[PDB]
């Protein structure tokens, strides 16, 4: 039901107040951090990245976990791509403050992220109800976690920024023009691109901040959503896409066959349904049960194709059988199926 | 009537080439002015202004080239001038300290400052000539002369703090471009350009004046309600076109009466500010389709029209400040250029033949 929907949607809105003040806290400890940050000569050009669920206004997941990048200017870079990866490389300079961070040529993430985890670990210390967990088992991003009065989590991210050229292999991908233009795209791909450690010394192409700009801005007519005529449900579909994946991985945590799934697969399915679906007509609020069902109905296919490109770097498939089994997929787009014919009860 | 406005278009299109080259040609020469230009200490964030017709794809008439040369300076606190709204002393909350004259920056200073290094460095230059630039309050401030071709150069000092709030009503694009939009555009710094407020001696000689030169060229270049107008058949608009005739038109008609001071205050500032309002007017893509260019032209000259008569014209990004006062243009003259357009859209334009 539609309409079921729209309870959901209703209840996600609830949480809004006790996200904006966690957030609040958040950003207290995290510019003070920044500002210590900033005091060694090897971080003395480290920011805020500003990018995440809460900025895109797409968080549906718990008010008492965040997800924040800090990046870091860096000389111009030159990279190295690792086994035909097209997402994964090795950074070198083309001329320095890394310098106590070089392995040979290459700049080396374990060693920035040493002295990123103990610069943190330290500074906290001073910081009054907060403690640092360091991330285990993620490739080095996210670097750390913060817990902040015994209650808000903050999953911290390095992030390397690059005013180059995109790399060749997203000179295929942000395929927007017919849905955003052309002229947006030239725009974006003027932008920096950032690197986040991720193993190998390697570093893995991050587009948080074109994904961020993409979904707050997201129609093809400027005023979209801006008035009772042009009110469309693209974002309502990805937090419910968002929902139906974390309800689901949270019905089988025990079992292991959805762990390897992640809001970022829906995310990405649904820039791929907006590049398929590029009229703000095709996404009338009235037609949102439609308009569901068929973002369900994209996803599902990916699952069951295996074919779920980077938006970014066509070449990168997420669904790819060495990122996730067979049978993950078939188990996940079961349930999936299962739901849908029963108008969402894992959303009751 | 509508195809002898295509014919304008077009032939107007022949001068893209030359433009171009010449456009080159000074690049080239602004280039190294510039990198010259940040080797002195207080023009160390002197940069170019990616402003002007050429850079909005709607230079029509003339080997003329007005460019801006922009400079980061501290952050800057403003004084407004005698409620004029759009002009303003200059104070700071330093590089630019031999500049002062006590807490205000000397817009004198400054410009005496400017064209002593560009005289300086121009003299390196060959084939380059510079003159100073009178008459025009101080921005331009000097006119580059190439080869052929000349340039008049403005200084503009760029502040990124928020917006004066004299501009708090203006930018009216919620309903064309978006809210979205206009508040992206004024997180964007603002610009000031030495400019005398008023005539005579004294502290109207000290005044600086509100630039949104880029957010103008944004918005041309970035001009329709759907994110994609223009860049395919079904959405192709003549909004541009219609600035384009508007400034062919005004041009034509300065230079057939040349022989009058009637039309000498009239610039294409003037058509390009009815044009931003008329856009606000006729916020949808719709409105615009190019069959019916020659319905929107005609639209466009009766906004003009319209403003002339009732002698209103407001500033696009500062409401107060009207560019038709009768302190700035007399009734007569904006008479006289309504029974002009008028004679001229009643004979299907003969300017343009
Ligand atoms: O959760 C995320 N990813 C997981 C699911 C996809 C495969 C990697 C997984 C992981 O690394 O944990 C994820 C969140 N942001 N983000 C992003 O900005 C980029 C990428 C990405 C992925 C592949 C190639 C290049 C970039 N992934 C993410
Ligand atoms: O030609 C231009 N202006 C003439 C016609 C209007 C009155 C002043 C005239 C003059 O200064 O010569 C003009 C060209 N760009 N530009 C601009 O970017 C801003 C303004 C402006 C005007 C009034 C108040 C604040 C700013 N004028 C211009
Ligand atoms: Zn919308
Ligand atoms: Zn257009």
């Amino acid at each position: 039901g539609a309409s079921k929907l729209r309870a959901v949607l209703e209840k996600l809105k609830l949480s809004r107040d006790d996200i904006s003040t966690a957030a609040g806290m958040v950003k207290g400890v995290v510019d003070h951090l920044l500002l210590r940050l900033k005091c060694d000569s090897a971080f003395r050009g480290v920011g805020l990245l500003n990018t995440g669920s809460y900025y895109e206004h797409v968080k549906i997941s718990a008010p008492n976990e965040f997800d924040v990048m800090f990046k870091l200017e860096v000389p111009r870079i030159q990279l190295e791509e690792y086994s035909n990866t097209r997402a994964y490389y090795f950074v070198k300079f083309k001329r320095n403050p890394l310098s106590q961070f070089l392995e040979g040529e290459i700049l080396s993430a374990s060693k920035m992220l040493s002295k990123f985890r103990k610069i943190i670990k330290e500074e906290i210390n001073d910081i009054k109800d907060t403690d640092v967990i360091m991330k285990r088992k993620r490739g080095g991003s996210p670097a750390v976690t913060l817990l902040i009065s015994e209650k808000i989590s903050v999953d911290i991210t390095l992030a390397l920024e690059s005013k180059s050229s995109w790399p060749a292999s997203t000179q295929e991908g942000l395929r927007i023009q017919n849905w955003l233009s052309a002229k947006v795209r030239k725009q974006l791909r003027l932008k920096p691109f950032y690197l986040v450690p991720k193993h190998e010394e390697t570093w893995r192409l991050s587009f948080s901040h074109i994904e961020k700009e993409i979904l707050n801005n997201h129609g093809k007519s400027k005023t979209c959503c801006e008035n009772k005529e042009e009110k469309c449900c693209r974002k309502d579909c990805l937090k419910l896409m968002k929902y139906l994946l974390e309800q689901l991985k949270e019905r089988f945590k025990d079992k292991k066959h959805l762990d390897k799934f992640s809001s970022y697969h829906v995310k990405t399915a649904f820039f791929h349904v907006c590049t398929q679906n590029p009229q703000d007509s095709q996404w009338d609020r009235k037609d949102l049960g439609l308009c569901f069902d068929n973002c369900v109905t994209y996803f599902l296919q990916c699952l069951r194709t295996e074919k779920l490109e980077n938006y970014f770097i066509p070449e990168f498939n997420l669904f790819s059988s060495n990122l996730i089994d067979k049978r993950s997929k078939e188990f996940l787009t079961k349930q999936i199926e299962y739901e849908r014919n029963n108008e969402f009860p894992v959303f009751d």
